[PDB]
């Protein structure tokens, strides 16, 4: 693609049609770029002693990079709606990404006012990491995505990663990465930016809500021919009637000791929180009384845990500490905000499948009881993985991350995202933009020095993402409706997902996805 | 068709499946028929001085027939949902009719106790009135159709009609009909019934709600380029200032005065009812305040008249006086049952296209003002028809009628059928069922006399209905979701649409159509 | 009516700067503008209710464009659930530089002549 000066090098191409048995989203915004780093690698590190469990250590590069790793970025609310209502299910099949419409400006503050002005014999450096050779910086829930609404102009993130670490210091093993040592397509005013991606195999999420719980699962209404002993001891309890061994048929009536073929999922306890701040204990305990884990003597938050539910019935007050994701309403303080400024997510549709975030996991026996020693019971706070256990994964959001690339090392389990989401051995690739650095006035005598003086100049273009999702049609022989997503049609002050009086797109709540129901 | 005794002559056949641009949906029920007037065409009239508007002349036939006029026989709640929530709009397409599996059974009264047994060489007649020489007598919300449930059985309903009338007595050019006189398949057990059926062009029905007003149309944000007159004597108020002529140019600001395009659909206004049992008048005036017609000196209550809606903003609780449909839940006496016993419809989604049912309509004048004359105003509670007027037509609801026959006349308006749902020019026709006469012991003797002594005798079988639809798909570039039809997630009693402890099942709220949004 | 071609050309992107007390206007060459017609007509339809910002009737006149704004369902000064909100970024647009241009035809529906005459009898 080489085109001239006045002549667009794209087009706009925002939209989504569904075919049915598929769905393409295409998603375009405008994008501006600045100069970071002054175009220089910066080593990074912690500061002096003042932190032990975020000491870390990395570098700073002047490079830019694309994310829309959010769903949002794709789906309009309503489009949200028409998949979240009517299918079992979804996943990303293709994708395409397009840079064009580039601008290159430079600004100058000559005395009190700054002028802004082209320069079209300017260039700007994009590539993609497509063999994975960079530190993949993305499917952690940073900043700096498409805007949810089409209008937004967003600022582009700048790159960094961390390598391995001793404190503040670095190993011997550790990787530095020179992005200008990758090849990379140069554009002027007039080019532009083309890449197709294809996703791979990774099972459909789980649009739906199980109708059926692991513990309701046989007939209500014939026994089982299998046989429990239920009574050890109390018997005739007149004469000479110490104790006896005496076994009874399971039948609906002693439903919860049935002979079971399933287990629940793993479960790691979170500690239970409650949303009015008075049933709680008066400490400071997000950290000491918090789940966590510790690699190479460094403690760190397991912020979203297995999958697990959120709370028990006729509850909805009670939520795990950090047990699950949390989003910030627009326009809200990073650094201690109160409760009514975020949106917490509730996880109560797995509750069929998957044991209570809180709540404890079972009862273990753990002693050789006898007329001698009386039987002892241990609750199990903690379980890792069993022959029979089942299990459903965390839920999207409509705001939610997308994929994540699976680590390569010699062992996974199960690779999905524990934010939630697609797991990928090769996810789409990361896309690096920058400036190409313009030096200003050079001495007429030759200076070896490195060159410092450069010209300040930003970019700004539009970038479009269009991405194809198969879907899994709804196949149920429910007879009563079931539960939609919807909007209240109460006569209402702002209308839901929209801008208000001044400006300013808002998303009311999180969106779930498991609103339509399945059998086990 | 031709099988035998013990070879079935049909299969259940109830199911429904989804093209995406159409949805056929196949209804299976057992059926049971008696023997009806005895076998006897009996005249019907009215009681001799009971009553004068329901004066009425007519015939009883031995004639059992089919009904599936109601939307829920032949979609179930879910089925109701996923085309209520995703559809513009949708009609009817083609139709199989099928009777078969039949037995007939003959009892006697032999002591005090009925023995019930096979007849197997007794046939029943049916027939279908495809040319249309029946009095058409569906199509009027009568009782008898097909259960709302697959596995209730129903009693088919008994076959009358009504002619023409001169108070109890009739005319001369009064007309009646013999079914007999209509060639009919008679069957025996293991013989069969088909009929295939195709519906004409009709509309599709409006499964949606205008996002905008009538009233608000225009560019909120630019003036009109065209003049009214807003002052005719407010002037400079203060010196020889007794009036003068001032034209204003619309604005945004006077946005109910600007120039129009289009009127608000017709309208014959109703009697406002309040729920409260004490807003009302200490009066009974259903009959004497309530809006009719009459037809040759007889009075016919307006029940459900033009398409107006039921109630203004921040009210819901004033509906017109029977100005619209109401279902009667189940269990509830035919006589004087409580308003915590029914089912009324609200119709408050056409507000944009009708006038309120209960409001007046406008404001007319009706003199010359002048000097002389203060000018008149005249507020209008009629409107007929008017070039320019637009409107929408009543929702059609889950359990309520489908079609209705347009009648043979010279002149029709706007031929929808007045409770809703589709006027056709020729509508499925009337499929008619009786068992044979089957004469008992007749005398060694020749007796001329009307033969009387019968058999006594009911027959049983299974109907199918399969009827095609055709669906008009959703194409909404609106951003935020639309209201859909949901169940209460909340922890509840009994199941929405569902059998009871005893069994029995029942439909809890009317189910509308209009969730989604559409522009004017 | 029968036919309609419409086009859009010799497109200039100024910007202007407010520095001191005096405004300088510049070409702004790599700059775009997005154009695209409501051909399935989702987007509420603001035309036809007299407004302004027509073509002048001299052709010498030259003319600002109108900006866009629709209405909703309301209640009063508040709205209601099943109100419309309508983002345009969210259609297919095509963007134009400068030496860029823009084409459309469309054709009218039969829709009876109009009555250019008086009836020379009375009812
Ligand atoms: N997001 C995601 N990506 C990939 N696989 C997933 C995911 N979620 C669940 N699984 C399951 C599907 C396979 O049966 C299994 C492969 O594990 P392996 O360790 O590859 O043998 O992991
Ligand atoms: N249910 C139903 N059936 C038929 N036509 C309908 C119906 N609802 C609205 N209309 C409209 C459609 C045609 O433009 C018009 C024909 O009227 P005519 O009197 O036939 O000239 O009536």
């Amino acid at each position: 693609g080489a085109d001239g000066v006045g002549n667009s090098s794209g087009n706009w191409h925002c939209d989504s049609q569904w075919l049915g048995d598929r769905v393409i989203t295409t998603s375009t915004r405008t994008w501006a770029l600045p100069t970071y780093n002054n175009h220089l690698y910066k080593q990074i590190s912690s500061q002096s002693g003042a932190s032990n469990d975020n000491h870390y250590f990395g570098y700073s590069t002047p490079w830019g990079y694309f994310d829309f790793n959010r769903f949002h970025c794709h789906f309009s609310p309503r489009d949200w709606q028409r998949l979240i209502n009517n299918n079992w299910g979804f996943r990303p099949k293709k994708l395409s990404f397009k840079l064009f419409n580039i601008q290159v400006k430079e600004v100058t503050q000559n005395d009190g006012t700054t002028t802004i002005a082209n320069n079209l014999t300017s260039t700007v450096q994009v590539f993609t990491d497509s063999e994975y050779q960079l530190p993949y910086v993305l499917g952690s829930a940073h900043q700096g995505c498409l805007p949810p609404f089409p209008a937004d102009v967003f600022m582009v993130p700048q790159y960094g990663y961390l390598t391995l670490n001793n404190g503040s210091q670095a190993v011997g093993r550790s990787s530095f990465y020179c992005l200008e040592y990758f090849p990379s397509q140069m554009l002027r005013t007039g080019n532009n930016f083309q890449f197709s991606y294809t996703f791979e195999d990774v099972p459909f999420h789980s649009s739906y809500a199980h109708s059926q719980s692991l513990d309701r699962l046989m007939n209500p209404l014939i026994d089982q021919y299998l046989y429990y002993l239920n009574r050890t001891q109390g018997t005739t309890s007149g004469t000479t009637n110490q104790s006896r061994l005496l076994f009874s048929q399971a039948g609906p009536q002693s439903m919860s000791l049935q002979a079971r073929n399933w287990l629940p999922g793993p479960c790691y306890r979170q500690q239970r929180l409650s949303k009015t701040a008075n049933d709680n204990n008066n400490s400071n305990f997000p950290w000491t009384a918090a789940s966590k884990y510790h690699l190479n003597g460094r403690d760190s938050l397991v912020n979203p845990g297995p999958a697990m539910a959120s709370h028990k019935d006729d509850e909805e007050k009670f939520f795990p500490m950090h047990g699950n994701l949390i989003f910030g309403k627009e326009g809200t303080t990073a650094s201690n905000a109160e409760l009514d400024n975020v949106m917490i997510t509730d996880e109560e549709e797995i509750r069929t499948t998957n044991p209570v975030a809180t709540e404890q996991y079972g009862t273990v026996a753990n002693n050789l009881q006898s007329s001698n020693t009386a039987p002892t019971t241990r609750t199990v706070n903690d379980q890792g993985a069993l022959p029979g256990m089942v299990w459903q994964d965390r839920d999207v959001y409509l705001q939610g991350p997308i994929w994540a690339k699976i680590p390569h090392t010699d062992g996974h389990f199960h690779p999905s995202p524990l934010m939630g989401g697609f797991g990928l051995k090769h996810p789409p690739p990361q896309i690096m933009i920058k400036n190409t650095p313009v030096p200003a006035n050079p001495p007429t005598t030759f200076s070896p020095a490195k060159f410092a003086s450069f010209i300040t100049q930003y970019s700004t273009g539009q970038v479009s993402v269009e991405i194809e999702w198969e879907l899994q049609k709804e196949n149920s022989k429910r007879w009563n409706p079931e539960i939609q997503y919807t909007s209240n049609y109460n006569k209402s002050v702002n209308v839901d997902f929209t801008v208000d009086t001044n400006g300013v797109y808002s998303e009311p709540r999180p969106i779930g996805t498991r609103y339509l129901t399945r059998n086990l």
